[PDB]
């Protein structure tokens, strides 16, 4: 299965272009790090302003890069099913260690539409694929029971990316699916309850900044040792929160930009973070070190 | 100014690709059935499902086949600012009349992006464009002040296709943005309220169906003789209710084929529309006499 | 039937009393400037933080006054069914015409539970019913096939306040319930959309500060003079918008407050609200051409 | 401060009346099995159907039982401030350890009301208060700042009973509020993760039926052994979520009268949970061994 620390990776853009110097440094200077794999082109490596062709150039870039040290998990969902499996043909074809489907947004599909999408996708799928739940930005939800089903119907589904906000989903996916079913989290700042109801990682938008830390806590998670845990999260939740002042990854490409790893340029409809925020994020990264 | 009973037209498939035949009587039928005008590729349109080349197919044999006699606003939306610019760029060269721009869904941008989002559609823009508001699919909110400085800010936003069914919007509107705001709804069972509250018209799912009497209950509410428009939402209710059961355009392409006018085929993720509903419709159009 | 404009009245204190002169003063103001029918001790009334005896004395004050010119619907909800029937047999034996029973807030109880809740108090009744479904402060819904139930069941109960915000509910109740069900609406800026779908009247808090407007734009609605009442709200909503500003009643308090007619005094945990709305509830007074 | 499982009692009824013995028993009971803490008078002892002097006896029963054991929180909230303070004053006279104030229900003060509403009980009070934050069941919320406001002006609050369901909620308070802040759990089945975030404990539904295992748990959280904690929910999960079923307390009183430790009499508008839900109740006690 995979755990800890699992970095959904931020787009470095330069030009209206991907930049690619930008995005190998960050994945190379990601695994030196610690972390325990990479997402590329997840909601947080702005998937839905890349164009077909960037969105292979940044899996790519990041396959290569990573050069098997580290997982690679493709963001390669949709709310066409018939794109998802495009999407999961290239991220298979190209080396890709599992990927990321994210249920249905916008269109709102019924718990029999979601599941038939998995199937489909399951069926040209020759990888692992994580369910990434998250009813706050595609306003639709998976129920647990279907979830079940898709586990148990899809040899290649093995897991899922929580987004719910509701811990009683691992414990509930626990009873439903086995102890197999893969439990990672989309959600830093509750990550630390998540493992405490067994879960494995964290796909991570705090480890695009904080790297190092990120798997400090995870690895004190997965070691048992919650006490050393909740001083890492005492250091981090500053950033997890200003992380999320407006809406990520604005905060996540101010910081990284503010540490002079790329530049900020975000995609419309996303714009810079606020001023105030700025500087909330500063001296968020002051408070766990990462600023000087 | 747009008016009246407008069309979100269904898309017809057949063997995995668009029924062409079925979508030029679909136009045809809707236009000497009286409809006020069609908004081809929208929500409705399972736009999110078609492919780029199936989209513009769509647009341009709607625009061919309406051939004028009927305003034809074409959908455009995207929660990229890059695409929906090239679905607006597409669709005022092929002839449309004006374009369905949705709030950027699922990556949920700030209101300034949102402004922004728009701010640069309406400059690539040579068109008249509507804003989609629609919080329950985008799983983002347009407020008020922002849809007002967008219509003060940007030349060719001429209103909005609220469905927020929120019955304040369009009076909050109305005091915000002038009386020479465009408001249409995009909900067919609170149309009655809205156009009450000084709605211009609505962009319909239910006129799909019963596009005689959809564009007739919209005459009588432009009267303004809200007795004959309600004496035709009790006969349209019923409808208005069971093409909803399931998530929409299940229950409209379900009716169109009943009434043989295509293939009631979707595209995954949705899925037909379960059998008890399918029942519940065709006593729907039973009782609003579409059905012997 | 209840139809019209029906006030929801603002519970004067003074000295942490009840105002009596002020009560009487407004209950009468109200009849002579046409309200059709005043509804003491409801939510605008403050009902919360009202004692077993003041909400006795207010209730009496009202029908007392009021002298058989109007209706007079005693509000009498709690979320303890036991409770209920003590306030809906006290106000049965003071003279009210009916009872505002509002869903079972706080405790969630489920279809069964809220179904159980009024055929106990339908049992004590020998006045008329009506169901207050209003989610958004009772944190429980009423489903249109238990409340069709209800009123299948209960010969007592009559209608609903509906301050769902869901303007289907109107025409899905005139279904599942016949047009013999009596449609009341509780929200003022959506007053316009709910008679257009078939409404019979409005459980007003703007009507306290607006009562002889608020009169005239239910007429109008009667009438099916739609565009007069579109005139009205062009005049109202500024004021429909100003007293819910913040959590009501504090807005129209302050109102009358304005207006010299009550001490704007609230019970706590409701506080005065905010200065820069008193500015705007003024401006509204002033549009709606209550104040000079 | 307080710790670990704390029991929000059920309140068994019997003949209409409260029941005296039934209630002796169930606290005594409570404390042999190693419950940290007792809360009488809770939602889950349906304080909203309680009388004034139910809710006395209740109080007093629990506190001339416990005598002195076990700390004893007594449940004093109320959508009145001058009602919650008229419990307050009984609680502490009558000995109580401390009380359990919720967020006024239904009537939605604006933040700065609640912040007066906790200022006037933490001044008629002598005892420590927890805020009990349950944006579900109050329909309004208790924002981190406000919170943190309440905490640092008022000497007798000392903590918080979060129900928000928000796992960012602990660590945001151990950063607005110190670790000197007392954080209890209203939820059982996140409890797990409530802990790991830096929880001190649980004010407990599931404890009412599996107080000793209850108790393990919370002291295996305490003692940091979090992988006994994460079996122990293995156990407890069905519980968990078949207590809530339905509405709480119907499956705790429900799963209480299977054990013979009371009469499973709910008061309306609550009623009975499902008899197909009563047999999940069973097999979730058989499997966690409460049940032969």
């Amino acid at each position: 299965m995979f755990e800890g620390s699992i970095t959904a990776l931020v787009t470095p853009f330069a030009d209206d272009r991907i930049d690619e110097v930008a995005l190998h440094d960050l994945v190379e200077w990601q695994i030196e790090e610690g972390s325990f794999g990479l997402v590329p082109c997840g909601t947080t490596g702005e998937s839905p302003t890349l164009s077909k062709s960037e969105h292979e150039q940044v899996v790519e870039i990041t396959i290569k890069t990573a050069n098997g040290r580290v997982p690679v998990i493709a963001g390669a969902g949709s709310n066409s099913t018939a794109e998802a499996i495009a999407f999961v043909r290239h991220a298979q074809n190209a080396g890709a260690d599992g990927v990321l489907i994210v249920s249905p947004y916008y269109n709102k599909p019924t718990q029999e539409g979601i599941y038939q999408h998995f199937k489909a996708i399951d069926a040209a799928s020759t990888i692992p694929i994580i369910v990434y739940n998250i009813p706050g930005r595609s306003a639709i939800e998976i129920h647990v029971e279907t979830l079940a089903r898709i586990f148990e119907d899809c040899p290649n589904v093995k897991g899922v990316k929580d987004a719910t906000g509701n811990l009683l989903r691992p414990s509930l996916e626990r009873m439903a699916c086995g102890e197999d079913f893969n439990l990672l989290t989309g959600e830093d700042g509750t990550a630390l309850g998540y493992m405490a109801h067994g879960g494995h990682g964290c796909i991570s938008v705090t480890a695009n900044v904080a790297p190092a830390l990120c798997a400090d806590f995870q690895q004190a998670c997965l070691n048992g040792d919650f006490a050393a845990a909740l001083k890492l999260q005492d250091r981090l939740m500053p950033l997890h929160r200003a992380l999320f002042l407006e809406t990520n990854p604005a905060g996540a490409k101010y910081a990284l930009q503010r540490l002079g790893r790329m530049r900020g340029d975000l995609r419309l409809p996303l714009v810079t973070i606020s001023p105030s925020f700025q500087e909330e994020i500063d001296d968020a990264m002051r408070h766990a070190g990462i600023l000087l």
